[PDB]
């Protein structure tokens, strides 16, 4: 590469080397396991370099990690996109043949694969042909990748390349047969923590990530870049402490112990946080969190409000940097009550600095910003996967019309507040008119003797594809369909064929589908009752 | 130009329409003339851009601007960039000659000019042969621009051009014979943009450009893009005053009634609002300033700050974006008394994200960071410019060995404070040492009878350059060159020949030459007094 | 594309309407369900090609077959790629898994599917996200493509495009953990097709495919071309029978009714149709046959030939084209008995035309051909797969050191008849010698109480890898290992130590690892016993 000095590369070297603020004291906390500071953060990452370059890694390869969140993930965060290979992050929890089918797609030279998931590499070792180097990470001190570590000098001269070069790339199970490979530049990572950092960083009082927070990630590292946060964190010169497994108890104590202020969760992991024993004595004053995994349900969001904790929502996905939306509230909205702005914190949000978003219907039609009128979310911005990796159909299906889709169906305030009502996949067509499939549950879920609601669509005659529902009986309640078809009648305020309630048809089915993550499978659920 | 909808570009226009945040019933206020809205704002833009387009001004042409701080400049800012024409501000305070030089050197095609630079254009009107049409802006009704923006539609689909594409140009007047034009791509003001954001954006209490501040710049717009500050402020959706002609009371009246919060001046601004008598019965807390311009004096930063001003000294020059390092105090740093910080917030400051900073020798060999050693600043950040226009010789000379250089003499503390000493081409160099020329202006300065001090090198035989300086007497005080003398050897902590006084010569000295600017030339001292 | 009608492509349009013998009233038979003309062909081959172009097929897209040998399938073979298209062929006897893999692989954009595979396809459907239309192949009138082709014209102008333009595709299940793409281009089909009926056209006597031969295959068509002889069929203006799903009672019929003359099956059809009953009365003068899918056993060519069949062996992979060697006798090997040529006609054969093959050691140095020294066969020739689809690193290991490496272990008499040993996965080291894992198989299948032999290898520590064989024990026969050691060392004519019986350690196990196809799954084996 000829470099032409004037001429600047956005490169993860410059978040590195080049941050908002370095403290090279600041410590990098890896739970009760390690304890650094950003000094040896940054010789760390030289020595990784080092060790990359030993292994036989070039410019364009692809260095694999299997681990939690941990200080090794950081590393590998800097250190493989730094010398010019592809991070690819890959999702442990998906199945042995979805994660065996990722790395063969990828074509891994090293994975470095965490001592515990050992026994998920076991079940496709032998179908692996394109690993020439397994590095077994360990929180002790018979870590492999510590040894490697520490046998390399702590000096490198990274390489500069073109800013255009990919830096991770990570598989994402969505609608398709198998999972689907996104990849992002150093150019997009750098301009994401930059869109970011200037979307959080500047806000007045609520929601801030600024120099002064205490990071730790509570989404998964081999996510979306954790949601771009640890480039953030990083940039920022900030403490950031990393907890490993997730543990509800362990993460209580890090945030205690650490006085972390600003982490990210999904809606589980902050339930589960909440509801733990351990937290009912703990000061959550101070301590800020984004929920973007999945909706934020207002209930969540009220108790964690009560618990004085800054929680707010923010919207992704794995093609999308991720972040495109996150909740920031004016000093008016800041003055309503626990029950007012617990609304406004679980909505999607406001689009982020460079992301423009428009709401679609299936001729690309962009609709009004009414609250509303809903459609699908069409979004452009600076950190968007072009395509799928060595995919041309799904890539073009991404990108038709010009803008990257989400499949998320929503509609838009006009202040700008982004609310999504559910998937485009999983819409209800009913002839003329489109209805969300997502508060349907919520309706039904408000009996006495119902644990949980799934919504489905499949075709009727007349009326076209109509919604069935599944609930589960409670104890010494034998209550037929009669009396679901009665409580869905005793309801109010809903539109249509009088109140909603002339073809529910509900029924009741002792196994729930569930998929690993948790998620229903609304496909499964289609293929089995169809 | 094929835009690739997935490969994104950096353009102002998303600056524009992809902010931070946008509150359209959020003021544009323009002193005392206009007050409209962000809506207005944006409709605003449009009609430029179709005015603009109506005049014949197509992507690649010239509009050059002669204008105050006005809601004209901050939408010059914009329409004309974003149709894809090069913004050449003009520097109003500039000879009438240099300014002709730089509009015959950049070709402008049309020049909005103020009415009351008409006396300039007057005398330089006949020796432009490359402006077809002049516009008159001025601040009542009959204004020119509002005449044509208000002929024109507020709808304009803005295009989509290689982000590469030169958005700015003005011209510098440093240490060459003719002013320099330097010139910024619309993906270096974007980067600019996002990086300032996220370096004072994320800081944790001081010095922080939020979206709840209250800009008003005191920096004229014709200078280095108002250092980047309306494209930050825009970007920010925050209320943005506009003051036109600098006036100090008209100052500090904007700053009373629109609650401004976030500024940036020269020292000589700041010591006039602090020192007139309207600003004693003001409350300037909540109000930080920025000091680039020159270097911040620790006296008129320690009176800053006796007025509860946040005050911190940034760093920059015309060709670098300008900011290149900006003054943020940690928290610890924030506790110490006001004699304490005054000297950490007058200091250059530490280098803003994304720009590495370093002090090499002549032979561009890196000096150690010990806050002792001092050489030439030489940056590389994105957004600097990467020549001089239509230059070959001084711009080779300007991105010498792979950086830029400053012309800054500088020493960096271990924790990355830089400290400019002088420049390099006003260098006393004696024997093998290198002294400041700016220091012994202060310590020439304690005399009851010196009202301003200049040095200036001229050689010796034995000792090379040696160091002249130049005072006034004062009322009843005919002391002679003894005298003089003798107060020089009076001070201590000196090194070299004893206390660096040997061959001081002082002279008096009736007429002391300034320049238009209000800082005294060395280089025409240096030919008159040789 | 510009022809530049000078500049000649090899295009299958030319195989199609430039044959060497063409005759209008020559048969297309399909079992006993249909029978037309070579005129009729023709017709419908355009008819496909305008079908296809109703459909939407365009130059570069994939069209995948599923479907037993028909008159379909032969049209399939020249309407998609005369029309630019690449026509994938699905094996259908591959786990439904796999053939989705296969099918999102290779993004096929119509699948013609027999309705004897709709339960495959209803397993994988909903995970096939790429295929637009299904056409349901059936046997009777109701078949969706026979209706598809009878709303369309016979007349069709065929386009000129590059002859490297790919036009088959399939995919191969060897020793990767996915199935491998391999493609062809129209030059590499059309230079196949000349270069095998010029190796076995020109045969003085035996062996020949000639223009009086009737073609019937017995390989499937979704395998590698049929080993390309329904193109050297239809070149040769041949009549040609295709049986459909392959029953030996069948395909007996199908011989003596048509009078076929030159089949191509594999070592297990053959056996199964001269096992028949059906096919002791059948005179099987005048039919050849040749053995290519496996090795040909001995027992098995020397039974065929009692039956006076014209039997020989070819050697190809999915690779290769397929074809790389076919056994051809001279005039005197011709007149040898019945034992004699049975040897002859078992081996691998000599390299056919353009085909230059080398034996070769892992440093890829050429081994002499000597009938002694093995090593694997490594090949260049004008119809090899320059890589894998889609991948990199597999297919850099394919063609390594500038060959196409066969992953076969052979030697080369002087005479260069090659013949096989084993595998090299499959190949057993010990200290500084490889031994085959398959005549071990033959050696230890003597004995009276044994039924199927696999020989697997595993480490040692003084002798290295050594071989372990499995054995099934026959009616109230309770051998233990010792008796079968015994059997071992009954034996004569070994080497190294003493006679190959130190580390036998036979034994015997209830249940033997068969895959789908019917070969033992070595891997399997490996992985299950350790
Ligand atoms: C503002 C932060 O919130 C997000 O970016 C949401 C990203 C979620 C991506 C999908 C997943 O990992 O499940
Ligand atoms: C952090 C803000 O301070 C600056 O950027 C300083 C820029 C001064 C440029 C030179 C001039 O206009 O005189
Ligand atoms: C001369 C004809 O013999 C061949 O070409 C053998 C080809 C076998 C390919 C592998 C398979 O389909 O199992």
């Amino acid at each position: 590469y000829v470099n032409d000095p004037s001429n600047y590369q956005l490169l993860i070297k410059n978040l590195l080397f080049s941050p908002v603020a370095f403290n090279p004291e600041q410590e990098i906390v890896y739970a009760n396991h390690r304890r650094h500071s950003y000094k040896t953060f940054h010789d760390r990452v030289r020595q990784f370099a080092n060790a990359l370059t030993k292994m036989g890694v070039k410019k364009g390869d692809t260095v694999a990690v299997m681990d939690y969140d941990s200080h090794r993930y950081l590393e590998c965060y800097f250190a493989i996109p730094m010398i010019g290979a592809k991070l690819h992050m890959i999702n442990v929890r998906l199945s042995p043949e979805q994660i065996l089918y990722t790395i063969d797609h990828a074509e891994d030279d090293i994975i470095l694969i965490h001592e515990e998931f050992l026994p998920i590499l076991d079940q496709i070792k032998g179908r692996i042909d394109t690993v020439t180097r397994y590095v077994v990470l360990r929180d002790d001190e018979e870590c492999e990748y510590e040894r490697l570590l520490e046998q390399e000098s702590t000096e490198y001269n990274f390489p500069d390349f073109d800013e255009n070069t990919v830096a991770t790339t990570f598989y994402t199970t969505g609608t398709t047969g198998f999972p689907k490979g996104v990849f992002f530049t150093h150019r997009q990572l750098v301009l994401h923590t930059m869109g970011i950092l200037s979307t959080i960083g500047t806000n007045a009082s609520q929601g801030r990530l600024h120099q002064g927070d205490i990071y730790m990630p509570i989404t998964p590292m081999f996510h979306v870049h954790a949601w771009g946060l640890p480039y953030m964190a990083t940039m920022l010169g900030v403490k950031q402490v990393y907890p490993g497994k997730y543990v509800p108890d362990v993460l209580l104590n890090l945030i205690e112990q650490e006085k972390v202020t600003f982490s990210h969760c999904v809606p589980t992991i902050l339930h589960l946080l909440l509801s733990s024993p351990k937290s009912k004595a703990m000061d959550f004053s101070g301590w800020k969190v984004v929920i973007g995994g999945a909706a934020l349900p207002k209930a969540l969001c009220k108790s964690a409000l009560e618990r004085d904790i800054d929680v707010f929502a923010g919207y992704g996905m794995s093609e999308t940097g991720p972040i495109l939306s996150i909740v920031q509230l004016t000093p008016e909205q800041l003055e309503l009550d626990v029950d007012q702005q617990a609304e406004y914190r679980s909505k999607t949000g406001k689009k982020v600095a460079l992301v423009e978003a428009y709401i679609v219907d299936e001729d690309m039609n962009k609709l009004p910003h009414d609250g509303e009128t809903a459609g699908e979310i069409v979004v452009r911005a600076p950190w968007l996967t072009p395509n799928y990796y060595k995919d041309n159909k799904n890539s073009k299906a991404l990108w038709r019309g010009g803008y990257l889709h989400t499949g998320d169906v929503a509609h838009i305030d006009d202040e700008g507040f982004i609310k999504i009502t559910d998937r485009v996949k999983d819409m209800i067509k009913i002839s003329g008119e489109w209805v969300s499939s997502l508060e349907l549950e919520d309706i039904l879920h408000q009996h006495q003797s119902v644990s949980e609601v799934a919504v489905i669509g499949m075709p009727h005659n007349k009326w076209g594809e109509v919604p069935l529902a599944l609930v589960t009986l409670k104890e010494d309640a034998q209550v037929t369909e009669k009396e679901l078809l009665g409580f869905a009648k005793d309801f109010i305020n809903k539109g249509i064929l009088a109140r909603e309630a002339l073809l529910l048809k509900v029924k009741i089915v002792d196994e729930i589908a569930k998929t690993s993550v948790g998620k229903v499978d609304k496909k499964e659920l289609r293929k089995l009752h169809l």
